[PDB]
């Protein structure tokens, strides 16, 4: 029923949402606005456009959950709790390279490819691909993700998008576009926001009973779900799924 993104996700339910991004406590406050959330999706026309009224609200919380971990700046006893503290930094606090050259994807002397913008890419490969798919050159410019929001959240839209086999896109996964294999029903990778995560960060988080990190995810998914008035789904966890490799 929404006509588009923007009708999907007005602009007041953003920010009550990412209620406390530009509050003084967080090094990103400023940066990540309504506006370029909305340019940087039509580089993904599909996204948020996908499936009826109720899937559509669930792929962007299940967007803005999984972004909102990556960038949290929450704390147990934060105002709001700690799932209005999404989207808090850009930067990954400490600096590395993050750099393994191919021919086809070098690495910029002097650049660095440490975590940047709402799915902290990171790795001069993935920089690479993701410049290639939005026309962005990040492998000499990887700091264009923390200084231009529409570059930001594109990079991050990319992500959940680009499927990299063997993983399906999380967009695919959390829109009910992707059927599990037999092998993937015996690894435990059913359709839902726990498959999401494994395929964002499984090799470290899954697979290993309840985890902190996960359990972060999934809440701020279900503060975002109850937000938009929908249901969470199935399958939440990934606490028994094999990792994808």
């Amino acid at each position: 029923a929404p006509s588009d993104l923007s009708a999907l996700i007005p602009r007041a339910t953003f920010d009550q949402m990412l209620k406390h991004r530009n509050d003084g406590a967080c090094p990103a406050r400023g940066f990540y606005t309504y506006d370029a959330f909305i340019a940087a999706a039509r580089a993904f026309p599909s996204f948020g456009n996908t499936g009826d009224t109720a899937t559509r609200k669930r792929e962007i919380a299940a967007f803005l959950g999984q972004t909102s971990h990556e960038t949290t700046g929450g704390w147990p006893s934060a105002p709001d709790g700690p799932y209005a503290w999404g989207y808090c930094f850009v930067r990954e606090q400490n600096p590395s390279a993050y750099c393994s050259p191919t021919p086809q994807f070098p690495c910029a002397s002097g650049q660095q490819y440490y975590g940047r913008g709402p799915i902290q890419i990171s790795w001069n490969y993935n920089y690479g691909q993701c410049g290639n798919a939005i026309g962005v050159d990040l492998i000499n410019n990887p700091d264009l993700v923390a200084t231009d929001p529409v570059v930001s959240f594109k990079s991050a839209i990319w992500f959940w998008m680009t499927p990299q086999s063997p993983k399906p896109s999380s967009h695919d996964v959390i829109t009910s576009q992707w059927t599990p294999s037999a092998a993937d029903v015996a690894a435990g990778k059913l359709p839902g926001y726990g498959t999401v995560t494994n395929i964002i960060n499984g090799g470290l988080e899954c697979g290993r009973g309840q985890d902190s990190r996960v359990e972060d995810r999934i809440g701020f998914f279900k503060q975002y779900c109850d937000l938009f008035g929908v249901g969470y789904g199935n399958n939440l966890d990934c606490y028994s799924q094999a990792p994808f490799g």
